């Protein structure tokens, strides 16, 4: 469940109701790591079928490494290259999937700066996306540079010190997957 790449695997015959992408927390394993996004993986599966979800991991050379918080955009250039990449794919295989994503603490930076650069009609179809822990809340002023603020969550916690400049376990189980749901329609 640490690994998922049903996007990269998947094929345009076959085409889900939802498409959900995923950026991890620094240091986790896999593409999905080990805590909000399966969470999230989860609550999607058994809203829509797990036929109907394809879940994918940002990976390849988004290595999740602590340092790369420290470059300019909160991660590596190569992360947001693979997140753009992938939301491409998603929308070259199947055009009518609604696209949701998240990510947690780094990811946050990787789904920010992918999102951020795309074209109209790829953020278009992004649904939903719902970050854990903001790396770039306060500097991004609590939403996705260029992305409708409608179509963006943000949870950042009282305590959560990368908000100003494991908490999210009831926000990733439960408030994610309704304020994704209520968007897939
Ligand atoms: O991916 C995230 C990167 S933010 C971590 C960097 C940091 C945390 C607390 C205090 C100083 C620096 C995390 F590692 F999951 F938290």
């Amino acid at each position: 469940s640490s690994t998922r790449n049903e996007l990269e695997t998947g094929s345009s015959s076959a085409c889900p109701k939802v498409i959900y992408i995923f950026a991890r927390a620094s240091t986790e394993p896999g593409n999905m790591g080990i805590s909000a996004g399966p969470i999230v993986a989860d609550a999607l599966e058994r809203i829509y079928g797990a036929n109907d979800v394809w879940v994918q991991g940002v990976g390849g050379p988004y290595l999740a490494d602590l340092a790369s918080n420290f470059l300019p955009d909160g991660t590596s250039s190569a992360a947001i290259n693979e997140a753009r990449r992938l939301f491409t794919l998603a929308n070259t295989k199947c055009p009518n999937a609604a696209i949701v994503s998240g990510g947690y603490s780094q990811g946050t930076a990787v789904m920010a700066g992918s999102i951020s650069g795309l074209s109209t009609t790829i953020k278009n179809q992004i649904k939903g996306v719902v970050l854990f822990g903001y790396t770039k809340n306060l500097q991004n002023l609590g939403r996705i540079p260029n992305f409708e603020t409608s179509k963006t969550e943000v949870y950042c916690d009282i305590a959560d010190a990368v908000c100003y400049g494991f908490l999210y376990q009831t926000d990733a189980a439960v408030a994610a997957p309704r304020f994704l749901q209520a968007r897939i329609g």
